[PDB]
């Protein structure tokens, strides 16, 4: 199970992260703690 993030964790913020999963999804993968 190997996940990446492709993001700037600046777009998974606190304020996208639980927010914008747009990002949080497996966007910022490990950057957020969604993957």
């Amino acid at each position: 199970r190997s996940c990446i993030d492709t993001i700037p964790k600046s777009r998974c913020t606190a304020f996208q992260c639980k927010h914008s999963m747009a990002y949080r999804l497996s966007f910022c993968r490990k950057t957020c703690g969604t993957c």
